[PDB]
């Protein structure tokens, strides 16, 4: 509260940090789905369903031009494009089977590197 502060958790190295992560997701053999932004006049029922696309070159920027204010900010993104995938792709599919990896590989960073 005002005047009453929990102690400063040190996040000066969290931009590197996540830029590193997303590096890793980047070069994921399993990323082709995800490395662009979904094409909205090619992919029928894309743009109506899905309310907010996201993908990983679209994060990449947001990291890179001060767009994330933390890295909880940087996760809900990343989030959203695993989320967005299982909402459009069947579980028993390449590109459905490519997010549920993904996702999991992205935890384990995010876990191992904050938590």
């Amino acid at each position: 509260s005002m005047s009453v502060k929990k102690p400063k958790r040190d996040d000066s190295k969290d931009l590197a940090l996540c830029s590193m992560i997303l590096t890793e997701m980047e070069t994921h053999e399993d990323a082709w789905p995800f490395l662009l932004p979904v094409n909205l006049k090619l992919v029928p029922g894309y743009k109506k369903v899905i309310k907010k696309p996201m993908d990983f070159s679209t994060i990449r920027e947001k990291l890179s031009s001060g767009q994330y204010p933390n890295l909880e900010t940087f996760a809900l993104d990343v989030r959203l494009v695993f989320d967005n995938c299982e909402t459009f792709n069947e579980d028993d599919s390449d590109i459905g089977r490519a997010g549920h990896n993904m996702r999991k590989y992205f935890e384990k960073k995010w876990t191992d590197t904050f938590k």
